[PDB]
């Protein structure tokens, strides 16, 4: 029976995040054990558990909303087929709202999408927005990643759509941005085409205010790029399924009962909290190898027992986000571990939301926009927002380098507008600022 005392390279992440990302990204996810290539990929547990906690969220904030879930099976390319029935739902103001969404499966096989109808605008535009936030809060509450709320560009919104706002992610070791979650106000458009009407309160015959709104694994993927590193896997407690790993330090068959031992007591008190955690006493590794095996799969905590604790009353744990370590008194453990599981989510959010605000650039001038592009940023211009010129700006940029550059969004929230700031491309009067940048 083999012993093994050192994890060797070859099973860890051999790419350097900076230097090889796209082969970073792909050793991370398999070597993590998030999923198993069959292009199509298996959703192991690990990933899987991550959905489960995001679902869990966001079905019991828009069941707040009244939104009620339900399963269309028919599909035409992607789009549900479901709009063409509304009109039997519908007769009067009784009716409405109706809100509904649906959790489905089919580059990403799970997601998410809502849809609602209204008796006026108001009450549709306010219902994006709201969704809209709690798309904000999945990124940042769960995955801790920070995202930009904005309007696409008319050239980019969905063509169904009176607007189209969404969430913008970054990811900054590539430069390229992603849309992280959609939320569309889509107007009166569908209720024409199959005449989706009611009568109001007034008696008075109306067309149905439409949302949509969705969002997919994809928002897996971004966590991992955002918060991986050269180890491996780095999880927001959130969605880890152990927040701990507790690892037995002895090489004396004369210490292996009391810290086999004063393990099994630590992990006692972490899960009669209600804190779940592993207990690696596995013979055939050395504590070495486990370190390595748990910071590859994403475990926020390590916590360490040799012979030195059990003679100071203690033991050493260890973050996975920054790897400092710390000794602990055994009566603290509980405490400290709930603190420190809050800490490295605050501080994988403030770290990434950092990095978030050092990748955009406020520029005036196309001349400065190559500039940034390189150097992997996005750029916030003054913009005529004119249709025309998304393509010429694209165009123009895809020549001076997948090259191209195009509108993101326009950001909810704008920095002042000097009075006779130009657009930066077009030199006509600018209206609002927009993020422009290299795109998934
Ligand atoms: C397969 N794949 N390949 C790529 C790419 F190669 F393009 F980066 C991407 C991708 C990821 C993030 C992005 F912002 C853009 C693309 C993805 N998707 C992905 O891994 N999803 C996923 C991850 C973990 C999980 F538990 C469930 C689902
Ligand atoms: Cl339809
Ligand atoms: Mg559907």
């Amino acid at each position: 029976a083999h012993h093994h005392h050192h994890h060797s390279n070859i099973l860890g992440i051999t790419s350097k995040k900076i230097e090889n990302f796209s082969d970073w990204y792909t050793q991370v996810i398999v070597k993590s054990e998030l999923i198993e290539y069959y292009g199509c990929y298996i959703l192991r547990p690990a990933a899987y558990y991550i959905w489960e906690c995001v679902q869990a969220f966001f079905n019991k904030e828009i069941k707040k909303l009244n939104v009620e879930n339900s399963y269309f099976p028919l599909f035409v390319t992607s789009e549900t087929i479901m709009y063409s029935v509304f009109p039997k739902w519908i007769r009067s103001y009784r009716d409405l709202p109706l809100k509904l969404n649906q959790w489905n499966t089919v580059r990403e096989f799970l997601w998410q999408e809502g849809h609602t109808a209204h008796k006026n605008e108001e009450e549709a535009v306010k219902l994006v927005f709201d969704i809209l936030d709690l798309y904000r809060r999945w990124y940042e509450e769960y995955l801790a990643v920070p995202i930009i709320k904005g309007i696409k560009s008319e050239g980019e919104k969905f063509g169904g759509a009176n607007f189209t706002s969404t969430a913008e992610a970054f990811i900054s070791e590539n430069g390229r941005a992603i849309q992280a979650a959609t939320s569309h106000y889509l107007g009166t458009n569908f209720a024409k085409m199959f005449k989706i009407e009611f009568e109001d309160e007034n008696e008075v015959k109306q067309y149905v205010h439409q949302t949509s709104w969705g969002c997919t694994t994809r928002s897996i993927g971004i966590m991992i790029m955002t918060h991986g590193d050269d180890k491996g896997l780095v999880l927001p407690p959130n969605v880890s399924k152990y927040k701990v790993v507790i690892v037995p330090i002895f090489y004396k068959t004369t210490d292996e009962n009391a810290i086999h031992s004063y393990c099994k007591d630590i992990e006692k008190i972490l899960k009669n909290a209600q804190i779940n955690c592993v207990y690696d006493d596995r013979a055939s590794y050395s504590p070495g190898y486990k370190f390595n095996h748990w910071e590859l799969r994403g475990i926020p905590i390590r916590i360490e027992v040799g012979p030195k604790d059990l003679q100071n009353n203690s033991c050493v744990i260890v973050r996975r986000d920054n790897n400092e370590k710390c000794n602990v008194k055994k009566e603290s453990v509980l405490l400290e571990t709930q603190q420190m599981l809050v800490d490295i989510h605050k501080n994988l959010f403030l770290k990434a939301k950092k990095k978030l605000d050092d990748s955009i650039v406020q520029v005036t001038s196309f001349s400065e926009v190559m500039n940034a592009l390189n150097k992997k940023k996005m750029v916030l211009a003054p913009w005529c927002e004119d249709i025309a010129t998304e393509e010429e700006i694209k165009k123009e940029t895809q020549r001076l380098s997948s090259g191209a550059m195009k509108p993101l969004c326009i950001p909810l929230d704008q920095p002042p507008m000097p009075p006779n700031m130009k657009c930066f491309w077009s030199g006509k009067p600018a209206k609002r600022w927009c993020l422009f940048g290299r795109s998934y």
